């Protein structure tokens, strides 16, 4: 099977089973979520006869899942099972003696009801107009014990009677509604959150991706895959264009987490960001004095005398795209077809002597790229200096002045502005708190046609618990 789709995510069972770590805190939340009803009446009791009962204010006293499993099931569900949840619930009951008026005044117990339940959540995952769905209409409860405990151990004779006869049966029924409801809530707002926080990651101002489904998740016993357009979006503006063919052998199911993007997604990007006007870069004396000190040179060296020349202070750079930038996803590597204009200016006293070289070219550069200790890093595997007008503005004008600044582009340039990428991109990946979770060995793959996103990953113990408390 083949699928329509700029970005592909897949999520392996090894993944599920990490995430299934935190399942117990989350059918918890489910639990603290319900609404359990007054249960009330006015049955006729063997000798009593009327009596007018009421179980008031059911609360959640006590819980404690004992085990819990995640289950992929093949072009269907996800099948977690929760074994031996102990829930102990609170309350008041208050009954009167109706017919039997001289058995004197109306009384109110405090209760106990001690349960253990069993649960099957067959959780199915739908496309809800480009917004991942969940639903649980299998969702299935295995009561061990529903006892009735009341406060001094009370019993007139017909209590227990009532509740194993009547109450049991009613609140088994209402409790299973409750739950089943609140997972079905809990698992919608996780998916909408999931998707809405991931679409915050992929958006930067008025620049953003179109993660719309393609189509509902693939389910597999291996994997759960959803399809999205991967469309850049610039100041609310999107073209609806034909979408690149995917195949699902290309990803494993070995890792927890695998990333497909076209190159037509870095080929938004180049669009979007281009015409945003974000591909430039200006340098101003101190700051470029510093950048070739970066790149390890002495601004006091005979060579970097005659160029400055004398005063440095003043000497400025700017660098700009002149069209948008061609990138293609290679086995090599990331290859970027820019077309340039780096313009030097360096001022002497008079504006005769002053040195203003402007370069229009085409740098190619095949880069690659890493992520460890929580940053971004693009290494340089090949490039190609094809100069197209290399013009002088000033009669202080030669060869090797020529020569010396297209090799400072070469030299500086380059490194330099694929080290303010990976700083800038480093600086989102934080700033959208991807920083904020383990990411275990992560591999950046190139195709020709797509890159690969391939990554374990360490679930923070807290990142559930603080989502979770922004509910109520
Ligand atoms: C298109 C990618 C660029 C790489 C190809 C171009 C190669 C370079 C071409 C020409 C060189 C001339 C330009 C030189 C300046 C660029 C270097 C730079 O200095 O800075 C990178 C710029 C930001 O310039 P600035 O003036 O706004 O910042 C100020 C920058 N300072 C703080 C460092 C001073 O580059 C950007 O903005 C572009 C990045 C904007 C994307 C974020 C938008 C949200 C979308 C996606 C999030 C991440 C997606 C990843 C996963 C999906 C795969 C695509
Ligand atoms: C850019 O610099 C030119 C000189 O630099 C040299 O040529 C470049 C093409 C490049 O190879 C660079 O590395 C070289 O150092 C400037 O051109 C010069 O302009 C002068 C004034 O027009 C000119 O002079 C005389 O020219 C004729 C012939 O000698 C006389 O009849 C006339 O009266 C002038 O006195 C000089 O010859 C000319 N050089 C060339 C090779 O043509 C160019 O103007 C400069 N650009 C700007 C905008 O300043
Ligand atoms: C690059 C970024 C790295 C981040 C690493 C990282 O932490 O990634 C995980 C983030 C959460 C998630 C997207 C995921 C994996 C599985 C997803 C989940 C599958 C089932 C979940 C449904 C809502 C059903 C829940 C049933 C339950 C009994 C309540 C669903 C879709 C929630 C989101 C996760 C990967
Ligand atoms: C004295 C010096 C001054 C002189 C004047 C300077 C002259 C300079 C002249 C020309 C400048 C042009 C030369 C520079 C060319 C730049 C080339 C250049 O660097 O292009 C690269 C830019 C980034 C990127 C798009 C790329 C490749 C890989 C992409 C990345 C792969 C994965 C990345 C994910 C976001 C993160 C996944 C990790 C996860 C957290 C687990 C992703 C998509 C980020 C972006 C890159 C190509
Ligand atoms: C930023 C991760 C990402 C999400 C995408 O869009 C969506 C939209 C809806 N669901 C998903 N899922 C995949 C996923 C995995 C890991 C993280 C993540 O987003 C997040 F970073 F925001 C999360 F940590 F909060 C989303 C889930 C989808 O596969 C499923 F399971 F619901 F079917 N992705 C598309 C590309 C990328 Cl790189
Ligand atoms: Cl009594």
């Amino acid at each position: 099977t083949s699928h329509e789709a700029g970005i592909v995510c897949r999520i392996t069972k090894p993944a599920l089973l990490v995430l299934n770590h935190e399942t117990a805190k989350v059918i918890q939340t489910a639990f603290q979520r319900a609404s359990y009803p007054d249960i009330t009446g006015e049955k006729a009791m063997m000798l009593l006869g009327q009596v007018k009962y009421g179980l008031h204010n059911i609360q959640i006293s006590h819980l404690s899942i004992a085990s819990s499993q995640v289950e992929l099931v093949e072009a269907k569900s996800i099948d977690v099972s929760i074994q031996d949840v102990s829930v102990v619930f609170k309350g008041t009951l208050k009954y009167g003696y109706t017919t039997a008026w001289w058995l004197g005044i109306d009384q109110s117990i405090d209760f106990e009801i001690d349960s253990a339940i069993d649960l099957q959540i067959n959780t199915q995952l739908t496309a809800d107009s480009g917004r991942v769905r969940t639903d649980a209409p299998d969702c299935y409860l295995s009561f061990h014990k529903l006892l009735l405990h009341l406060q001094g151990e009370r019993e007139p004779g017909w209590i227990k009677q009532l509740f194993t006869n009547f109450i049991s049966f009613t609140l088994k029924l209402v409790l299973k509604g409750q739950i089943c409801k609140e997972i079905n809530v809990i698992s919608n707002i996780m998916a909408d959150f999931v998707q809405t926080r991931a679409a915050s990651i992929l958006s930067d101002g008025d620049i953003g991706v179109d993660i719309s489904l393609t189509g509902d998740p693939v389910i597999t016993a291996s994997y759960l895959e959803s399809h999205h357009k991967g469309h850049f979006i610039y100041k609310d503006v999107s073209e609806d264009l034909p979408l690149p063919t995917f195949s699902p052998t290309l990803l494993g199911d070995s890792r927890m987490l695998y990333f497909w993007f076209s190159e037509r997604v870095f080929h938004s990007l180049a669009k979007v960001a281009f015409q945003d006007g974000r591909l430039m870069l200006s340098l101003m004396g101190d700051e470029f004095k510093a950048v070739l000190e970066t790149w390890g040179f002495n601004t006091n060296q005979e060579i970097f005398q005659e160029v400055v020349g004398g005063f440095p202070s003043q000497a400025q750079v700017t660098v700009h795209c002149l069209k948008m930038p061609k990138i293609s996803c290679q086995n090599k590597g990331v290859v970027v077809d820019s077309s340039v204009m780096v313009k030097f200016l360096f001022p002497r006293p008079d504006q005769q002597h002053s040195v203003a070289y402007t370069f229009e070219e085409d740098i190619v550069t095949t880069v690659q790229a890493s992520y460890s200790k929580k940053k971004l890093f693009l290494s340089l595997l090949d490039f190609q200096i094809t100069p197209k007008t290399v013009s002088n503005l000033t009669e202080s004008s030669s060869e090797s002045i020529q020569s010396f600044l297209q090799s400072m582009i070469t030299a500086v340039g380059i490194p330099e502005v694929m080290s303010r990428l990976e700083v800038v991109f480093t600086a989102l990946m934080n700033s959208k708190g991807v920083s904020l979770f383990d990411i275990i060995n992560p591999e950046i793959i190139t195709r020709d046609g797509f890159l690969l996103l391939q990554m374990d990953f360490g679930f923070p113990e807290h990142l559930l618990v603080d989502f979770l408390q922004s509910l109520s």
